């Protein structure tokens, strides 16, 4: 069927194409919180596996908050491997850093998806897309509390 | 008492006006989904049952969200037959359709809601209304969702 | 596949029209209480409101167990504005009465349904069907404590 | 302790005989239902494996309340497989059809259970025994339903 | 406002008449059900002061079913001791009787609500209240359950 | 098998009977309140029709507390409408007040009540029954409460 | 096609063991079951709830060893003539005394356990752990409410 | 460690202090209501009491959502009497008006905080702050339909 | 309607009197917590964001209780910045203190409401207000108990 | 920090010392019951399997309640198998003892936690310490109720 | 401090090899099946869309469960696209297949993952590590559950 | 009545026994973790204080879970001071160890748990007890999982 929504399929493409970015960071962001969950340690190891318990738990409903946007778009949503690291602007990290080193890479991770999510509002200046830029925002309002959380653990 | 929310009278009048349009498709679309929840048959019954419960459970609520901003605007919410027949966008299905036809009227009524959502816009854009504005983009939200999952089960 | 639940065709059909007319005055009840909701203003809005919305909560999940009865005997529930107002006979209300007037015109509402159900009994004379006998009693049940809980405030 | 409910000992014996009948028919869909919850396969498999699921667990409800009914009475209630091979008469399926024949079984075993409650009405028309005439009014509005839900799958 | 819902009013007065001696005598076993709940004593004491918990429970919602319905007839409900004790048929202990005998009694209690109930049902057949045929039925139920449940702990 | 709880059987008797009559205005006091919740009418309906509901709730949870304390005392708590008109001291209602006089009766009633909970303490301050002092005073708080919400309505 | 470490002949005796399984489960649920309705005397009421108890949960065992006979890839039995051929239950037809239906649902309980220990050998030479779990976990239940019924015939 | 969120250090404290300011309304609007619930009397007590419970109940958890995002933009959120009754707009009653009067002030309230929020949306404009504008726009929400149900109550 | 509850009305003025510096005290201390649970920073973040949160949310609950117990003596329950600055006896932070600063400011704050609790149970030695006595009782065991809470902190 | 809760540190060591009686007492009650659940037999045992849970779960909550005013006095909690043995007045009981038994030595136990209990009232009488007088009484009121059941199971 | 819980350190370090092998096989079988969720279409939408949502769910807590055994043995856990995409067997899938291709791949996902649980097998009962064991004949009795689930959709 | 569950009545015995010394164990941890919930302090309070309460919460459970299988096996559950004391591997603490010392001993507690469990696995497998052995498995799950929680604070 069409997808008559208000919106130009070459629209539609381009703001999916954001949104898998987002959707991209937001997953590698997921993970890499999980990962610091299990492999946190020090007298930390309390507060911040459960701290990073619910952020992993919101971000698993975000990454479906995002790809179902961009099945609502009319495109499909990325998800392997493969395709998340070629779109994510995450910094990668393969060792077990110092509890304070994880809580500011989750700080900088914070940010970087709101850097994201930024970049995708000029996609949406010309364009009646009410939805998507209510979902940046959210986004955007999720982890800039969290990131005020997060750095707080270090003053 | 006055209302002074920072809206003046002919634009909140002029809001309400598009709200009550917005109301009346948003009803019509919640009885046409209701109807097709009764009614509709076949190997798809199961889902199709559960499918449009879901989706006419949430426009009950959405009607009540609707005609509320009416209210807090300072204006009567429409709430009849012969209200919502002039004031909607949605044609009415007076028989029983095939399952796969009720489903593509569905997501025509999503896309209806949708259009009438968008033509409300632009005066709340003029006039800055804030909370009918975050109103209409949910409503916008859920039904562009909700054309998804019912033209994903027409796709072979 | 054949329907054999101890009823004839024939009866059937004149059970599900007359249930018909039970699920029109049910739902335009539903819609009017819903109305009433939105629109009722002065010294008693708080506790209206609330009754009004229970009313409503209600209604809405009697319209589903009506349109259910009606499929199970085989027919199509109807669904649309234009097939509830031919069966209605709720009297309409297109303005904002006082909260008095809603109040007396929601006692006129629940006796009206009751009326309608009292109706149907006769087509259940020379048949074998008390599962509509049932639905017809509780009916007339809900309606009938609603009625003493609304008159109750126009008393002195 | 003497039994004073208005109803005499032969007649209560009566009765508690038809619910037993009803009681086995009502066991013996419970086992089918469950049969083939668990061995229903092919693309509808989502679906039947939850829809079976909601009526056997309601029919495990059905058979306490039965059960409880003929104790009340003043007479055991029967549970054993000896005691329900004989009393049913509903047929078990020993092997796993294809789904739409399950489908069909389970339409047919509602109106089985439907035509005993039939037959012990006029028992309990003639002594006045108004809770189990209520019990089995409930019991054939609930499989009058689902066989609705039922059929409906093997439309077009 | 007028009570306009099929029954005039001097048969509305003879129902809740009869109701009002059901009241009264749930009421009268729902106090002797928590007087025995706080005062029995012996080995049975721990599953008695619970079985007669959960009845006294549910006897409590029941006064207010049958408060309401004579409501809903447009009469008074009476709740006072003066009244109920003129009302009730239930036999008045005044003391604490050994477990067994608490137990006796209370299975009377339940009969004696049972036969209040089957004197209302012919003027609601002759009248055709269905709403009031339907509490007592339902009262029947649970009377009739909890005397089985009552009169098993007296067996060997 | 004996009592031995700090107190003496002829203490025991007295405090019991004190609480008798404190079982005996509750449960009056619960019915009347019933009997208004049933039978109110007036554009108060709603709000009294709850507000009683909300009272004869509490109410039914209270002459529980009283009886037991009867009963871990060591004596039988009344429970019949004889036992009950001989002790209490609430007024009797056999009609159906207008809405405002209803609501006085039961300002009356939580009244009655606090003033039969008062004619027990002086017994205490003999005996040294802790828990029999916090049942009433628990029973004062909630009716003097309760009295303020009704007598505000009166206003 | 299934390719789950097993093969089609251990699958088959595993599954033919497991039909024995339930055919007993449910030939006690209904036992059981029947107990409950249908016991009296000064027991009634314990026993009426603990009978309870027991078939409800007899009944969510059935759905776990039917499940397991299906992930196995053979068709689960489900009528009275498949378990009174299965069943090593001793039926009974009448209503007995409550002691005694005590002690035929000791021996019900055992009659299960008997059945579960004799599936062990079957997987000798399988790897089957979650079929060997499903018989560890019947029997823990089992030899528990076993110990439940049997204290109640006790001195 | 910095903050890196797309908006600069002078902008952020910008919107911080008109955060600080809807906070301070917030929170002085809170302990008005909260006043008001424990001190209205009259025969609207009942009602009062409980509505202006849910609004300070609600507001409670308001001031924890404005706070935090001060504390997102990097800034103390003020919370003090002294910071308070500075920066808040609403005047403070310090007596016991009569139930409407309360009413009355409890609508201004609703406006004064919504006069605040659309105060701050200049700024945002100027910058782009999406999350606080969505903020102030939750607010103006729940305070419009606030305003609704409070004045609806002095209507004639 | 008169008040009847045993009590003549200038002691429960005086009552009230005392009571409202109790609800003044445990108002202000409510929103110093409060303040804390947003402001808080450093490794104990988390922690103390939770604990403070608690604290919060039962002085919440517990200005209601001491406000209705005010109007249930008769009285006006104050509810302004400036009743409650007037009467409140706990130390004002205008900024925002380090987080162990923060803990020993809200041990004194609970001192402090003992302290006023203490004060007014004279008042209630020639009058019998047993109620209001287990009010000041029940805020004392809560505050005694938060502040070993605290304390241990700090140790 | 220094303890200011209007209570000198002489006479907080002294409560607290009593307090430590009281929780010895109640936690070795606390496991009496917990052993006697595990270890009844006899025709009783579905009720005092069921009875004695609901009591040594009560003392759960109950030993961590004394344990914090211990706390909240300045000292430490008690809590070993060597300090419980040298502080506790509870009998000991090494072997299983018959059901009856085991209800007379709870009830032994209920009274024993009581005598303790008002040993401590007198500490309490020169200095003022109403939260703890509140615990004492709070404890006879538990084990005043529990003796009460456990007793009455001992009667004819 | 010193992991003394019966089990060597090079036996535990093997083991954990062996679970980082069922962690990045489950987590790539989680992500594989929540990109189904997302994409699948055609008229069995409804049914799989929610199918995959209990499945992908599941596995969501199964790779915390995996990872934090592999903590308790005293290893880190692996948690990044590069440590998954080397150690995983699993077949990624970069395209939207049909349904029913979508179906067969969770099929052949569910018996990956078996195979490497069984290939572990051998080193747990060799060292004795019987939680591990437990854990990997969970995860073997649903992943043998959900087979049995989507291949009865080909039938 | 018998009890015929196929284990003999000496080796039913000689399980009991090693039960007898895991609930002594489990118990003696479980008060040990109680106390120092109550009366750990520093720094650390909030996390300990809750950490701690969670553990001792689980092992109220645990310890019912083990006497009930004692009791299966148709054996007396100890349940005294004395039995346990004779019973236990674990020395109870007597004073109050800084927070650090008291995260070390109830690393060690867990540890001795696991090892009375892991002493009985021969007899079981002996014998052929699976329920018991499925019993110890799940202890040693929760107490290594909670050993490696309670040193990742050490670090
Ligand atoms: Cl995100
Ligand atoms: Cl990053
Ligand atoms: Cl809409
Ligand atoms: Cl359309
Ligand atoms: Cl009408
Ligand atoms: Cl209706
Ligand atoms: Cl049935
Ligand atoms: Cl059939
Ligand atoms: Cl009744
Ligand atoms: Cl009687
Ligand atoms: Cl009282
Ligand atoms: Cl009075
Ligand atoms: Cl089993
Ligand atoms: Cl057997
Ligand atoms: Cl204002
Ligand atoms: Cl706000
Ligand atoms: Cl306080
Ligand atoms: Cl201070
Ligand atoms: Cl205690
Ligand atoms: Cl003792
Ligand atoms: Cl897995
Ligand atoms: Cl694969
Ligand atoms: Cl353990
Ligand atoms: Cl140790
Ligand atoms: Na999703
Ligand atoms: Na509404
Ligand atoms: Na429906
Ligand atoms: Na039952
Ligand atoms: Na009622
Ligand atoms: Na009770
Ligand atoms: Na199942
Ligand atoms: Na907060
Ligand atoms: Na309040
Ligand atoms: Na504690
Ligand atoms: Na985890
Ligand atoms: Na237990």
């Amino acid at each position: 069927m069409e997808i008559n929504i208000g919106i130009g399929e070459q629209d539609r493409a381009a703001i999916a194409e954001g949104l898998s970015r987002l959707l991209a960071d937001t997953y590698t962001l997921y993970l890499k919180t999980h990962n610091f969950h299990w492999n946190v340690t020090g007298p930390m190891f309390n507060t911040l596996h459960l701290m990073f318990e619910g952020q992993y738990t919101e971000l698993a409903v975000a990454v479906d908050d995002i790809a179902e946007r961009i099945r609502a778009l009319g495109f499909p949503a990325p998800g392997t491997y493969a395709a998340y690291a070629r779109l994510s602007s995450i910094k990668e990290e393969e060792g077990v850093p110092e509890a304070e080193e994880m809580i500011r890479q989750l700080v900088q991770g914070q940010e970087a998806v709101v850097r994201t999510a930024r970049s995708i509002f000029p996609l949406l200046d010309k364009v009646s897309d009410e939805p998507t830029a209510d979902l940046l925002t959210q986004r955007m309002q999720v982890h800039e509390k969290t990131a005020w959380m997060l750095r707080s653990l270090l003053a």
